[PDB]
């Protein structure tokens, strides 16, 4: 890992669960989460299909394997 | 994990290494990274102390354990 190298940084963002269920963008069950900061990718909808509703950029979707309670 | 519950979502952000070295904010060696999106926490400095320089919010710092090459 040298200077200039493109990388991926692993981290956690705090948010609130606003949805859990199947979706159109992918198989499986997904949590829809509203972050505290504009670090998200959507407003609760994906490709026009709504799942939950929040301000643009604060919305995000993640599989159970990437969601954990703060108290854990 | 019910609706309304506050949680932590684990994810990865893409970025470029712009620094590696010791710092004032904490012991150990830290990578300073400039993300592609305003999802960071600083402009390359922390508490007035500069390490690298980038636009506000695109800068972030992370320990070796949380940084990985894209090709991995």
């Amino acid at each position: 890992l040298r200077l200039g190298e493109r990388v991926l940084v692993v981290g956690q963002r705090l948010g609130t669960i606003r949805f859990f269920g199947t979706t159109n963008f992918a198989p499986g069950y997904w949590y829809g989460i509203e972050l505290e900061k504009p670090h998200g990718k959507n407003d609760g909808s994906v490709g026009g299909v709504q799942y939950f509703s929040c301000s643009p950029r604060y919305g995000i979707f993640a599989p159970p394997s990437r969601v954990q309670r703060v108290t854990d």
